[PDB]
Parts: structure tokens; C-alpha cells; sequence
């Protein structure tokens, strides 16, 4: 197909349950049975009220931890309980949100050519990838991409991987979805692993699902933006700087302190890579998608490009709304900037603005790299 590979409609879905910032130092700290450790707690309720955080979804509610208490402590065995859970509910989100892309696009899923679902959680054969073709009754030929394990910045590496499916197809219709739980990472507090105190206090679960396709027919399709680049690239000797492994005890996870700096330190490079290409110098003119890692993560890129007061305005309603949601964090920031866009009557869904750039931070350290270009309004 000629044109470029466009997102053509986004649905997102999040459990339903939520959780007040406010409130989740009390209730963590209770269901994990670690109301004594009034040091930590304090230490964490200092954490959360930094986190810009106000709200999240969790699928974890005090009920499934008294059906498997074993989540609930810091060390003991829990993989097989967490796995019971998340090849369950992990699936069912994705549904959701891919229900609600799909009544968007307005297409019969008849049309639907291939499936991309990344997820952190719920390995198993078959994968959750089948899980959703049957729920969605998606057609059986429907081309799989299954990615377990990503994860926090799986958000461009589905699209970088949609925009060669749909490109290289004529009349391909990619759905996207990345559906991410925290069951698999939660575990009770210890000053034995201050990132986990991080993480329970930024992270939430959240999924994400969008329709690509080449050369939309615009008498029914209406593209948001079109995927012009996606590049990827290693940060040089930043392993162990994001880690996380499938254990007994569920999925261990740290963030090194010093990442804020080190993606500060190394997007100027992806960025210019990215942009000269277009001729493009000045970050002010191109909307801004980046994966809100936390706060100083932003703060930091903010610091770095010189950014004005508006740039991350989206991205940073999206993290206080939801919380960091791993791969579909970007996606959620899509949708916020196309509707908060046409909210205010803006040129292009992309802010106004013509160029736009994506980004995923995540283990490696590794940087996603993606050009859009937004649509007119």
C-alpha cells in the first residue's frame, strides 16, 4: 500500500478498581501485613505523595490477596498463584479495550488481519494472544505477535512493529493491544528493596488497543496519526540498570536511580537520529508522547530540551489519572492528546502541531523512537 501506516481508532480499558494516592499508604501497608514498619511506611507515604500519582487502577484488591496471601508477602512462592490470576484477567482487559477500538474504527472484525499483544504477565501456551482471538470472536487466520516480558517500554516496539505488518500488507488491519497488570510485580514492603516501594507507589494497570492500517479508506476510516519512523536503540553499558526476572516469587523488579539522568543524558541522540531527517531542530515544534517513567523522568527531559511549560501537559494528566501502566502508558497519552485536541479545537490531533515524537524507556536501557505525524482537524 502507498500511504503511510495510520492509527485509525484507540481503546482503553483499565480495572475496576481504584485506588486514591492519598489512601494507598494505609491500605497497601495493612493488606501486606507491615502496619509496624511505621520508618518505611513513612518513607513510602513521602514517595507517593511525590509521585504525582493521584489515582489508580488495580486489578489486586484486598479480596484476591486473602485467596492468595502468598502475593501478599514479600519472598515466599506466589508465581503459580499470580500466573492462575493473570492468564485469566490479563486477556479480559485487552477485550475490553480492544472492543471499544474496534466500535471506533466502525469495521467488521471480519477485516481484522493481524494481532499484536504485549504483555509483562500471564505466560503461557497458548498464549493470551489465542485467549483474546477467541473472547473477541477475531477471525482464526488473524497473523499473531505475542511479546511477554517487554515491558516498559513495549509501547513503541508494537507500533514499530504495526507499521511494517500494515505497510507490507495491502489492506491489512493490525490490532494493537497492551495490556498490562500489576499482579505479577506486587509485593509486601522492605528496606531490603527501596525500587519495589518505588514502583507500589507509581505503577497501575491499564490496557491499550488501536487499529493500524495503510492507505485508510476515508469514506469509513478517519486517521489520528500516521507512524512516519520507528527506531531502536540500546543505551551502551545500562544493563542492570532496569531489571526484572521471572522468579518463583513473581516478577522482580528495579530502576536504578540514575535513570531520570541517563534518558535525559541519551535522548538528544535518538531525537536527533529521529529528526534531522525532517530538518527538524527546535523540540518546541513537535508534540510530545513521552513514557512517564515517574516524575523526574519528565522533570529531567523537561530540564534537558529546554521544554516550555505546556509540552507534557497530556502525558502528565495520564500519569496523575492512571499511573505508570508500562506499555500502554504511551498509548493512554495518545488518546489524551487527540481528545484534549479536539476539546480545544486544535489544527491537528497532535496538539496543533504537524510533528510529533513517541518514546519508550524501558530494560536495556532501551529507547523506542517514533515519528507521528498528526492528522487535520
Amino acid at each position: 500500500p502507498h500511504g503511510l501506516a495510520s492509527i485509525l481508532a484507540i481503546g482503553t480499558a483499565n480495572p475496576s478498581n481504584c485506588f486514591n494516592q492519598d489512601e494507598f499508604p494505609d491500605y497497601s501497608f495493612r493488606v501486606t501485613k507491615s502496619e509496624h514498619l511505621t520508618s518505611l511506611k513513612d518513607k513510602f507515604k513521602r514517595i507517593c505523595e511525590r509521585s504525582t500519582v493521584r489515582k489508580r487502577y488495580l486489578h489486586l484488591t484486598e479480596e484476591l490477596l486473602q485467596e492468595y496471601p502468598s502475593i501478599a508477602t514479600y519472598d515466599a512462592p506466589s508465581l503459580d498463584a499470580r500466573q492462575e490470576i493473570e492468564v485469566a484477567e490479563v486477556p479480559k482487559l485487552a477485550a475490553r479495550a480492544a472492543s471499544r477500538a474496534i466500535e471506533e474504527w466502525g469495521q467488521p472484525k471480519n477485516k481484522i488481519t493481524h494481532l499484536i499483544f504485549s504483555s509483562t504477565s500471564g505466560i503461557e501456551k497458548p498464549g493470551v494472544d489465542c485467549h483474546l482471538v477467541h473472547l473477541l470472536g477475531l477471525p482464526l487466520s488473524v497473523n499473531r505477535v505475542m511479546l511477554y516480558t517487554i515491558g516498559c517500554h513495549a509501547g513503541g516496539t508494537v507500533l514499530r512493529i504495526a507499521k511494517d505488518l500494515a505497510e507490507n500488507n495491502v489492506g491489512s488491519r493490525v490490532l494493537v493491544v497492551c495490556s498490562e497488570l500489576t499482579v505479577m510485580t506486587f509485593r509486601g514492603p522492605s528496606e531490603t528493596d527501596l525500587a519495589n516501594l518505588i514502583r507500589m507507589g507509581i505503577f497501575g494497570d491499564g490496557a491499550a488497543a488501536l487499529i493500524i492500517g495503510a492507505d485508510p479508506d476515508l469514506s469509513i476510516e478517519k486517521p489520528i496519526f500516521e507512524i512516519f519512523s520507528a527506531s531502536q536503540t540500546l543505551v551502551p553499558n545500562t544493563s542492570k540498570a532496569i531489571r526484572g526476572r521471572v522468579k518463583e516469587m513473581g516478577l522482580t523488579f528495579y530502576v536504578d536511580k540514575m535513570v531520570p539522568t541517563l534518558v535525559a543524558s541519551n535522548i538528544e541522540q535518538c531525537l536527533d537520529k529521529a529528526f534531522s531527517p525532517l530538518g527538524i531542530n527546535d523540540w518546541n515544534s513537535i508534540f510530545w508522547i513521552p513514557h512517564p517513567g515517574g516524575p523526574a523522568i519528565l522533570a529531567e527531559i523537561e530540564a534537558k530540551l529546554e521544554l516550555k511549560p505546556g509540552k507534557l501537559r497530556a502525558t502528565r494528566h495520564v500519569l496523575s489519572e492512571y499511573g505508570n501502566m508500562s506499555g500502554a502508558t504511551v498509548l493512554f497519552i495518545l488518546d489524551e492528546m487527540r481528545r484534549r485536541s479536539k476539546k480545544e479545537g486544535k489544527g491537528t490531533t497532535g496538539d496543533g502541531l504537524e510533528w510529533g515524537v513517541l518514546m519508550g524507556f524501558g530494560p536495556g536501557v532501551t529507547v523506542e523512537t517514533i515519528v507521528l505525524r498528526a492528522i487535520s482537524v
